[PDB]
C-alpha cells in the first residue's frame, strides 16, 4: 500500500540527512548554518502518493538536492 520512506537529502559528495515522510507527501529540506537561520533548500515529495519511487523536489539550492530513500524499504542503512 502507501509507503512511508525517509527522504534522503544529498549533499555535495555525501549523504546530508533524511526525514521520514510518506510517499506523495511533501517534505522539508533546509540548510542550517551555525549562526544563521535555516534556509529552504528543497521542497521534495515522492512521485507516487502510493508507492515510493523517486523524489521530485522544487526550489533546489544548487548542490542541495534529494536522492533516494532507505531504512524502511531497504533495512540497514545510515538514515536517521
Amino acid at each position: 500500500s502507501f509507503v512511508q520512506c525517509n527522504h534522503h537529502l544529498l549533499y555535495n559528495g555525501r549523504h546530508w540527512g533524511t526525514i521520514r515522510k510518506k510517499a506523495g507527501w511533501a517534505v522539508r529540506f533546509y540548510e542550517e548554518k551555525p549562526g544563521q537561520p535555516k534556509r529552504l533548500v528543497a521542497i521534495c515529495k515522492n512521485a507516487s502518493p502510493v508507492h515510493c519511487n523517486y523524489l521530485k523536489c522544487t526550489n533546489l539550492a544548487a548542490g542541495f538536492s534529494a536522492g533516494t530513500s532507505t531504512d524502511v524499504l531497504s533495512s540497514g542503512t545510515v538514515g536517521s
